[PDB]
């Protein structure tokens, strides 16, 4: 009986050979795997359907931006964002080099393109050999090291092959034989481009694919290492229908010119011809102003490399364009008719929260549960989880190490909180009583938990000084060395102009004057907490609750709070918010330093002003309906990075449909409470009853478009 045909076995200690100490881990991937087929198609494909029921699935896996073969797949075993390990796209161009980027060229094989440190290279450091065949980054050196046993990329090797290869390695002395194992095949991403998802030629790919890695299960019987071997059975990204309706020509706008390279994809970058002569002196933002609101119902967007959602963590690196492209689904950009390949031809590339850029996930071995379905997660959190299976020590990445230990029988490493590295001071009544010049027109522990029900933000920030100013209805983290809060935490439940108060715990500044605030300049302030909390709530006009905001995000700020906010109470039964502002002036998504903080303040009507690049805002609710925030058993947690820009020509306002530009505004923000944490330096939910490695389950989580 082969492999395929026998039912599940538990494979709670691992059954062995002689020679082997532990199970050796192979990374199976099926290039342009859309999460959806297995949805679908999994009564045609057998050999796979039963590595879902018996191993550790997950409906759909989270690849990276942009979605294509390259960046995923080395941000696999590297666990870092794309835009930190060098590998932006297929096609690419570093201007410090002056050197473009492609899979058929001499240049691919250039060491000084691949950054971080992949797990063959982390393996070979720890003395732990590795065997791979056609993975990207194994046919490099990278760090001076190669793979005991690579191959050099060449497609026109047979399947079949390929897994005998593999095969023939696990037969190798106990000395010379790997530990840890690489498969590729480009199926069914190579069916998926030329005849679309929905075809005759991607099911006879899936069932090609499906009986090769029955190939594989029933090679590993006849070794006796079948119930011995962690197999990793994953893609890259999934595929989309293209259309020739359903393509963008930017010729149509600029002319048939010639100063500007287009990167044509769903995934769009521009840089200017005379590169890098004019690579920065090329001033894009006029460019990309005049690309916006051209259309009624515009399917790109023109972004400005730091503009870029938050979310997709696609700036800080001299390979990617300073100015991209964002698409509806099914929609690709291009200068040209001409530049592209075809418009009619199945793609990807497209944004990574949309459903059919989703991939493939399978955990099956000794060390994964059996029959056991997890939530969505990132690819960068693959890399910690293979640490764990190869007994190594992770290299620095972007992955939360110990958010996936719900995939195995019994996990290796136990993460911790974050110990607070600022510097906690307080703040009694020093300073009474400077006049502010406004118009108005006519115990303690009991309060505290009320407003903070999940634990305070705890401070990352080292070694920041922050006071804690307690309210009646919200409890602020205040910050000494900036003068304004760093966040502001309150309960808001089911059912429940020109004026200000100086808060005599924190020192005056001139900022804090409404006669600062003239109504003729569009920067003004906004309130973290509304003061329209339960007559009229007056601590929240306290001065250390406001921030520096311009008048065209006020308008989204105050529909944030005064209609959805109070939509999601009633839905969701109540829900706790933190708010405040974020400075990450240099994009790379992470904190900035005292130092680099003194380099951006801009001084605007006679003052010193430090403004926020961004404001955050994290909703959480309990996951039972029946339950207040106050009592949850269970979070339902939804954070969002939300732009402070001058004008609001991202959203096209023009047409006046208010109710609608704003939460689509806010729904494209949507980020990752690790994204929060990461560039604010605050830490959430530590006195929360959940393990550690819950929280960080519930932190690194993001909802699918569509
Ligand atoms: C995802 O995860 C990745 C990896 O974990 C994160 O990427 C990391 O980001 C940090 C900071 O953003 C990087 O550290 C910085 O490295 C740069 C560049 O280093 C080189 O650049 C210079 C060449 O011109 C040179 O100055 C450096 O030389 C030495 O510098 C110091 C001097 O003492 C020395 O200690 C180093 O060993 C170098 O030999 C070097 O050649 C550097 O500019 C940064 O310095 C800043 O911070 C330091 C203090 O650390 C400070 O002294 C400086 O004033 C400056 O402010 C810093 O070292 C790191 O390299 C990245 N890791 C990798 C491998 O990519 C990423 O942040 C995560 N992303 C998200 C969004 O979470
Ligand atoms: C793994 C690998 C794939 N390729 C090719 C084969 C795939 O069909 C192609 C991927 O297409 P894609 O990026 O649009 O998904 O890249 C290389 O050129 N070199 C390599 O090392
Ligand atoms: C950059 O490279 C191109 C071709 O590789 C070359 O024509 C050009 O002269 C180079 N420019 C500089 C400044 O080296
Ligand atoms: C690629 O692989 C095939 C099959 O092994 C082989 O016949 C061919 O010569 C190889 N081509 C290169 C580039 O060596
Ligand atoms: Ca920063
Ligand atoms: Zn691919
Ligand atoms: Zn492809």
């Amino acid at each position: 009986k082969s492999w395929v045909e026998e039912t599940c076995e538990s494979i709670d200690t691992p059954e062995c050979p002689a020679e082997f100490e532990s199970p050796p881990t192979l990374l199976f991937s099926l290039d342009g795997f859309r999460a959806e087929y297995l949805h679908t198609w999994g009564g045609l494909l057998p050999v796979i359907s039963k590595l879902k029921n018996c191993g550790t699935y997950t409906k759909n896996m989270r690849p990276m931006y942009p979605t294509k073969t390259f960046p995923n797949h080395y941000s696999i075993v590297t666990g870092l964002y794309p835009e930190s390990h060098g590998i932006i796209d297929n096609k690419m161009y570093d201007p410090k080099m002056n050197a473009s980027f492609s899979l058929k060229s001499k240049e691919k094989f250039n060491p000084l393109w691949y950054k971080g440190q992949p797990i063959w290279v982390t393996a070979n450091h720890q003395e732990v050999k590795s065997g791979t065949y056609f993975w990207p980054g194994s046919d490099v050196e990278i760090d001076g090291i190669l793979p005991d046993i690579y191959k050099v990329y060449n497609g026109s090797v047979p399947f079949e092959e390929r897994i005998l290869a593999v095969l023939e390695w696990l037969q190798l002395p106990s000395h010379e034989r790997p530990h840890f194992y690489t498969l590729y095949l480009e199926e069914p991403d190579s069916s998926g481009h030329s005849h679309g998802p929905v075809s005759s030629e991607v099911i006879k790919a899936l069932q090609k694919v499906d009986r090769l890695v029955g190939m594989l299960m029933d090679g590993l019987k006849d070794l006796g290492l079948d119930k011995c071997l962690n197999l990793i059975l994953i893609s890259d990204h999934g595929m989309e229908q293209g259309s020739c309706k359903k393509y963008v020509y930017l010729n149509k706008y600029l002319g048939d010119v010639n100063n500007v390279k287009v990167v044509y994809g769903p995934a769009a970058r521009l840089r200017p011809t005379d590169v890098p002569e004019t690579y920065y002196s090329f001033n894009y933002e006029a460019l990309a102003k005049n690309l916006s609101c051209r259309e009624p119902n515009q399917h790109f967007r023109p972004y400005l490399k730091p503009f870029l959602p938050k979310r997709l963590h696609f700036a800080k690196s001299d390979r990617i364009e300073p100015l991209t492209f964002y698409l509806d689904p099914q929609w690709q950009l291009a200068l040209n008719p001409s530049e592209r390949k075809y418009c009619g031809s199945g793609f990807h590339g497209s944004d990574n929260l949309f459903s059919n850029m989703q991939a493939l996930f399978i955990g099956y071995g000794p060390a994964f549960k059996h029959g056991a379905e997890v939530d969505s997660f990132e690819n960068i959190e693959v890399y910690n989880l293979m640490c764990d299976l190869l007994g190594l020590i992770p290299a620095p990445n972007n992955g939360s190490h110990g958010s996936l230990n719900h995939l195995l029988k019994k996990p290796i490493y136990n993460p911790s909180h974050p110990k607070e590295e600022g510097f906690l001071s307080q703040c009694p009544i020093k300073s009474t009583s400077n006049d502010l010049g406004c118009t108005c027109d006519p115990e303690d522990d009991d309060i505290y938990h009320m407003t903070v029900p999940y634990g305070r933000p705890r401070i990352l920030l080292k070694q920041h000084r922050v006071c804690l100013l307690q309210q009646q209805q919200f409890l602020t983290g205040y910050s000494l060395d900036l003068l304004m809060p760093l966040w502001a935490s309150y309960t808001f439940l089911s059912n429940d102009s020109n004026c200000l108060y100086q808060d005599l715990r924190i020192p005056l500044s001139p900022v804090h004057k409404c006669s600062y605030y003239k109504s003729n300049s569009k920067l003004s302030y906004g309130f973290l907490t509304p003061p329209r909390l339960n007559h009229i709530y007056s601590e929240a006009l306290l001065t250390s609750n406001i921030v520096p905001m311009y008048q065209s995000f006020q308008v989204i700020w105050h529909y944030l709070h005064d209609t959805l906010l109070q939509r999601y109470a009633h839905e969701r039964n109540g829900i706790n918010v933190v708010s405040g502002p974020v400075f990450d002036f240099d994009y790379d998504g992470r904190y900035d330093s005292l130092e680099i903080l003194k380099q951006n303040s801009r001084v605007i009507r006679s003052q010193e002003i430090l403004i926020p690049t961004h404001f955050f805002i994290v909703l959480t609710s309990c996951k039972q309906l029946s339950e207040t925030p106050l009592e949850c058993s269970a979070l339902e947690s939804s954070a969002y990075i939300l732009p402070h820009r001058p004008d609001n020509i991202e959203s096209c306002t023009h047409g006046k449909r208010e109710s609608s530009w704003v939460e689509e505004l806010l729904t494209l923000h949507r980020a990752r409470v690790t994204d929060v944490e990461l560039i604010t330096g605050l830490s959430f939910y530590q006195d929360r009853q959940e393990s550690v490695s819950e929280l960080l389950r519930l932190k690194t989580h993001l909802p699918i478009f569509s």
